[PDB]
């Protein structure tokens, strides 16, 4: 790997987004497919459950548009069609993921850097950290399953101030609409993950995976609905003009 | 033309102020609720963005008219019964079919069918002042507007039902923690922060603005129309009983 | 009986949890059978509603487990299908039940004291009741449809919060989440119960019974699959080695 950090510790798998490739932990085609490697990998071992942290001053701010617009732009459906496949397995991978997945955010969590924490099962902020989905303002509909899972957790019209009038959520307010599931302090930040994940890991593997199991039945279907709506509609936004142009505005 | 409301066609969006003089406190009769229909589907044909829905006076919408209704089901209960649930029901499938955003903004109380029609818009901008209530157990009715169903997906069911059974009151803030107000205002800079909030929401792409709606209502649109169903034919029956009448009479 | 006192009052049915057979109001094989015994009866009553309420220093501290370890310990392939059959016929009771009932809530609700909560139509909690689902100590998967009533509820995210994580809640953060509706201040809470209670039991009987029925009917079915299904993997962790292990703490 040369975007991410794995490292398999007693009882659970750190997968750390680190990225040299790219900038501010955007994520391009390759950064996805070392993620996705990296998923299949702790769903193969013996680890109880998996930590998803970031280094760097930004958690992820999503889709690398710099990189894929310079793709989209040799023509054409086909850039378009191959980028869409790429968020599809990328969202599903989540999707389908067995073991508890805690997100340890420590900085900003934008477009697809936010709308997967959903899919993830606890979400352990900084209360630094904030979130964002700008997609009226990047001219694409919601990607990650956030058109289902963003009103599930706070209500249609809450959901839509994200979604639509692409507001930023601190922390606080964000684990108040439930995308973060818990707060911590600045200073004492990643210790206080690292003694909680421990204790975490400490619990049985099959209650953990029983649980989640028992959480993720009957939201399973709904969000690979979700996934293939989403990815439908971004096929034909990102190969219309009027798409491309969006793309291409910073 | 519009006796009850005023429609301004702006920049990329359309306005929609419930403004009524045929009932106090912009109330809902027969006739408000014919017109309001109308102005959707106008604004749903021609080329705004969104629409912004409003109101003037000092509250937003005290809900239906009982006044006006219990006159028409003392007179002929079967048959009147069969008339308010048709409009109802009608009223309500609008917001349902809606397919372009509908951003409400109230500026004062919003009680029974006032409130319970909030849910099916997209953003609801309210002034810290403004409040909320569904008093159906007051009025002797079952719920109204698929509230029976949008109450408890928003707030989880018991919180639904402080709302629904206890017939308690919401400030802004309060509706705003449980979802039924999406931002809330200060009462000083009200109008002119929606006016430029919803002027930026305007400036967006309107098939952005329309697939994102699109996607976000695909899973639930069935289950609004068949909510709406079955409260209107409960409603229907209860309004054609002579408790239900007598219930009615004393609102 | 012995565990509960039932009070019939003028249009509403008050069922007093308060255990001699057990500590903190602890559920046994007993205090459960009077508990459905009290419910079936109310359902048959002229009352309107059901309020629920405990004696005591706490609501309700969950299964007695050092109860149900004892028979487990001998005949560890039929006692766990017992024990499962009780929660299982517990928790369909509250599921099937018609009229409103309103749970008061005068201290701690502990495990199955507090996944039984978002079961009933309104749960009013003095401010210093505390809620805690503390399974993942236990050694066992959710109970009482908690797999799918706290994720509706309060998002997934923050429903493992308490499903994995084993957090406490206050009743005022409980509030917040959706799994209290009302919190009443300490000093008046049963004087406030009782006046809030003979004013909804003063309601139109009609209006009352419809409003649940409009409620109840869109997520009855989900319920008692989701029953079943905790049920399901609680018969094979309780008969399990380890299962056996975990219940052995206190
Ligand atoms: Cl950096
Ligand atoms: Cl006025
Ligand atoms: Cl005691």
């Amino acid at each position: 790997y040369r975007d991410i950090v794995v490292k398999k510790e007693d009882g659970f798998t750190q997968i750390v987004l680190s990225t040299r490739s790219t900038e501010k932990n955007a994520l391009n085609t390759e950064v996805i497919k070392e993620i996705v490697n990296a998923l299949n990998s702790a769903a193969a071992d013996d680890s109880k459950l998996v930590l998803f942290s970031a280094a760097g001053s930004v958690f992820c701010c999503g889709l690398d548009f710099g990189y894929f617009v310079k793709h989209l732009r040799n023509n054409r459906n086909t850039a378009s069609l191959e980028m869409v496949d790429t968020i599809k397995n990328f969202v599903n991978t989540f999707i389908q993921f067995k073991k508890p997945i805690v997100v340890s955010v420590n900085g900003p969590a934008i477009g697809l850097g936010a709308s997967i924490l959903p899919l993830c099962d606890l979400v352990w902020a900084n209360e630094k950290a904030w979130f964002q989905t700008p997609y009226t303002t990047f001219g694409q509909s919601p990607d990650g399953c956030s058109s289902i899972t963003f009103p599930k957790m706070m209500g249609k019209a809450s959901a839509n101030e994200m979604l639509i009038a692409g507001r930023k959520l601190t922390a606080r307010e964000a684990c108040a609409k439930g995308l973060v599931s818990q707060v911590f302090l600045t200073g004492t930040f990643t210790q206080e993950v690292m003694i909680q994940i421990k204790e975490l890991a400490s619990y049985n593997p099959i209650v953990l995976e029983e649980c989640k199991a028992l959480v993720r039945c009957n939201i399973k279907l709904e969000l690979e609905q979700a996934n293939e709506r989403e990815c439908e509609v971004l096929r034909k936004i990102w190969s219309s003009a009027q798409g491309i142009e969006s793309m291409l505005k910073i």
